[PDB]
């Protein structure tokens, strides 16, 4: 089976389950549109992706608390045989959105020659994603990676994409975002490929060896980041620890030109593959931090149940991520799941770092 009628399958029934309707239908014909360039590849056809830390090249991300469901795919541009740094399947992605689907090439084109290199200095250049909500039209991300100049050259190469767009007044709030320097660094920049006043450019931060309180003073600039919840749930999902030891905590936040109580301005992103013995101690922990929502971890059981092929006490690597991020009444949160096609338990920063 091909990777990509493997992962297709997968996503298909996961829009079924969510009760997606024909918003689901039309997400599935995305996802094969964007990964109709991996060709006939079987897993072992294509190289390491940076996108599941297993090596797997796509990752499905579903919204726990939502009303109306949301699902979520981000896969990597690949060419079978070639290796994943070679930049022609992500150059060759962003006209096929803007040409069968209409998605935003304005940023995109505007830095493309500076994170899209010839002879980028990292592993991986790109990685590519699609949101639906039902009834909602499909909406599709990029994400760049700020080491392609070297590790760094991260904050200049962020820099001198501002500069392109026209935004390095927004550079305070990088800036500000910043409280361990050397540990906490942009790795990520993300661009959603609308035209709309809704489309987002967001940092992705890793901190390195950051303990739950250091993790906290860094979001409590956003509205809603209470610290006491933050520190709270980073030890739940953590089974108890303190320190992100290995794994970095994650932490986004969107370049604006003023502050938004909506409470979309940052996301924390807490990395599960390295904190627990497998996959059904993290599933223990949603459990634990989800308790007062059982509507959402019916969701979530029903999710995991359809993209999981194994025990979950076999080892870790089927979860991923899982996102917070404050709600009007109560946190939104999603959870990252990899179609593990490779080995289970993969190490921290995933196989192919
Ligand atoms: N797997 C990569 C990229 C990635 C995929 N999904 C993510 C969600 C959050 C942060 C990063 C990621 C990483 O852990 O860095």
């Amino acid at each position: 089976t091909t990777v990509r009628d493997a992962c297709a399958r997968t996503l298909e029934n996961t829009a079924r389950t969510l009760h997606l309707g024909a918003s689901g239908t039309e997400f599935v014909a995305a996802f094969r549109a964007m990964t109709d360039h991996w060709g006939a590849a079987r897993p072992h056809d294509l190289p390491l992706s940076d996108v599941s830390p297993d090596g797997s090249p796509v990752e499905y991300a579903v919204d726990l608390g939502g009303l109306a469901p949301a699902l979520q795919f981000a896969m990597e541009p690949l060419t079978a045989g070639v290796p994943a740094r070679d930049p022609l399947a992500a150059r060759a992605i962003m006209p096929l959105l803007a040409g069968r689907y209409g998605a935003d090439a304005t940023r995109w084109s505007a830095l493309a020659d500076r994170l899209l290199p010839d002879d980028a200095h990292g592993p991986h250049v790109s990685m590519y994603g699609a949101e639906v909500r039902a009834g909602a039209p499909i909406r599709f991300k990029a994400w760049f990676y700020l080491n392609v100049t070297g590790p760094d050259g991260a904050f200049n190469l962020l820099y001198s994409a501002l500069e392109r767009m026209g935004t390095t007044h927004l550079w305070p709030v990088v800036q500000a975002h910043v409280h361990r320097a050397g540990e906490d660094v942009p790795f990520l920049l993300s661009l959603d490929l609308s035209d709309d006043p809704a489309a987002r450019v967001k940092v992705y931060f890793r901190h390195f060896a950051a303990d739950v309180e250091e993790v906290a003073a860094v979001l409590k600039a956003y509205p809603g980041f209470e610290p006491g919840e933050v520190r709270a749930f980073c030890k739940v999902m953590m089974g108890g620890r303190r320190r992100f030891s290995d794994q970095p905590a994650v932490t986004c936040v969107s370049l604006l030109d003023a502050q938004t109580f909506d409470r979309t301005a940052a996301t924390l992103y807490v990395p599960l593959w390295t904190y627990a013995e497998h996959d059904g101690e993290v599933r223990q922990r949603v459990h634990r931090t989800l308790a007062a929502w059982p509507e959402a971890l019916y969701r979530y059981d029903s999710v995991l149940a359809g993209i999981a092929h194994r025990g979950l006490d076999a080892g870790t690597g089927i979860h991923n991520y899982i996102s917070w991020q404050p709600g009007r009444t109560r946190p939104r949160m999603k959870v990252y799941l990899s179609p593990e096609m490779h080995d289970v338990t993969p190490p921290p920063l995933g196989v192919s770092q």
